[PDB]
RNA sequence: CAUUGGAGAGUUUGAUCCUGGCUCAGGACGAACGCUGGCGGCGUGCUUAACACAUGCAAGUCGAACGGAAAGGCCC
């Protein structure tokens, strides 16, 4: 539909009591728009879909933005929430998203397509999710990098990699008209 | 004054997170084995006993260095 999700994980957690255990669902639910809005929530229910629909509607309201570069990574990011940690490298065109289960969901759904991205430290899905979560939120793109520096984007970030915006701003462009 | 490049999964608990080992998905081979087997092209083929070897062959050539004449070859 609208918003793009998957759903990377869903878990069986059981509360015991004096009668037994009372089991519920835990469901990780990424959603994003694919161009750049993307975000992650966290479900309990009693019940599957319904753990599923609390997460997504949980993580509605956790959209944050990520810069592109021309579909792809602005620049080479590392983060870590807990013991997660994810490395995140900008790829050539076509190179696809070259990353683990978790964080390929996460950043499908944030709309990059040519990505390298390893998962160094614990493999826990809501762990590693978190941590491609702040990696992208470490993100920094080059106009607001120059207005941190008190400079040009000519002056600061290199060439390439500003043709390159120009050219996926050109094939915008295109498929836009084309529609 | 950009890059040609990096994927995980299972398993400790009633449940969780971490630590952590174990196991698996990939590629490879001078390989062997099992089942099966049409052809062609290009390679490769004793990794162990530097263990012991029947048989044939694998280093000869020169008469324009020499005496020669055992064969073939010409002349009697
Ligand atoms: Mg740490
Ligand atoms: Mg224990
Ligand atoms: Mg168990």
């Amino acid at each position: 539909n609208e918003y793009l999700e998957r759903v990377v994980a869903i878990n069986r957690v059981a509360k015991v009591v004096q009668g037994g255990r009372r089991f519920s669902f835990t469901a990780l639910v990424v959603v994003g728009d694919g161009e750049g809005s993307v975000g992650v929530g966290y479900g309990k229910a009693k019940e599957v879909p319904a753990a599923i629909a609390k997460a997504v509607e949980e993580a509605k309201k956790h959209f944050f933005k990520v810069p592109l570069v021309g579909r792809t990574i602005t620049h080479p990011v590392i983060g870590e929430k807990a013991a997660g940690v994810v490395m995140l490298r900008p790829a050539s065109p076509g190179t696809g998203v070259i990353a683990g289960g978790s964080a390929r969901a996460v950043l499908e759904c944030a709309g990059v397509h040519d990505v390298l991205a390893k998962s160094l430290g614990s493999s826990n899905a809501i762990n590693v999710v978190h941590a491609t979560v702040d990696a992208l939120q470490q993100l920094e793109e080059p106009e607001e990098v120059a207005r941190r520096r008190g400079k040009s984007v000519e002056d600061i970030a290199p060439a390439a990699m500003l043709r390159a915006r120009k050219e996926a701003d050109e094939a915008a462009a295109a498929a836009r008209m084309e529609e």
